[PDB]
């Protein structure tokens, strides 16, 4: 199991607003290692879910939404229906390693189901990651996905960096009260 303990990185809270997810990091290791973590299934079933790559672009893949889809082992009980693990498909983009990745997320939404890029820079010996929530409709969707997506980059650094993760109800939340309060819309949208 890959897990380097290199360098402890730091961190920017995004200002202003945007109609997608911005989140740009720098992580430690130069692109290939990163993407590790992005590609083994193994693995990223403990820092988001397990599921490992299809052959073709276009193609639906099965994984699971485990606790809070990162982790959860105790929940304040209000959740209950997010602390089990929940296999549906999902279609990937493109996945051209090492550099980009691209995949659709959860359409709790109505709509279809917004997508995510992963976009990896090479630095002299670090990478730079842009989390690209593509395909929102609005503040509503971000907050949809804000249940738990976004609190996944804190235990990638965590991760990535050697050491323990940070508190993910506390984070989650905190960032949930954020969103909750920028702006949203209650859009749901059932056939």
């Amino acid at each position: 199991m890959t897990s380097p303990s290199s360098a402890f990185p730091d961190g920017h809270g995004a200002r202003l607003d945007a109609q997608s997810i911005r989140f740009e990091r720098l992580l430690p290791g130069p692109i290939e290692r990163v993407w590790a973590w992005l590609a083994d299934a193994d693995k990223r079933a403990r820092w988001l879910a397990g599921g490992e790559l299809p052959r073709q672009p276009g193609q639906t893949f099965e994984l699971h939404f485990n606790h809070a889809a990162l982790t959860a082992e105790t929940a304040p009980a209000r959740y209950a229906q997010y602390d089990r693990p929940i296999v549906a498909r999902h279609t990937l983009l493109r996945c051209e390693p090492p550099r980009v990745l691209a995949l659709t997320w959860g359409g709790g939404a109505g709509e279809a189901p917004s997508e995510v890029l992963f976009e990896l820079s090479e630095a002299g010996e670090q990478v730079r990651l842009v989390l690209t929530h593509t395909r929102l409709a609005d503040r509503a969707a971000m907050l949809d996905v804000a249940g738990g997506w976004h609190a996944h980059l804190a235990v990638l650094a965590g991760k990535l960096a050697g050491q323990a993760p940070p508190p993910f109800w506390t984070t989650l939340a905190q960032a949930e009260q954020d969103y909750e309060q920028r702006l949203l819309e209650h859009h749901h949208h059932h056939h």
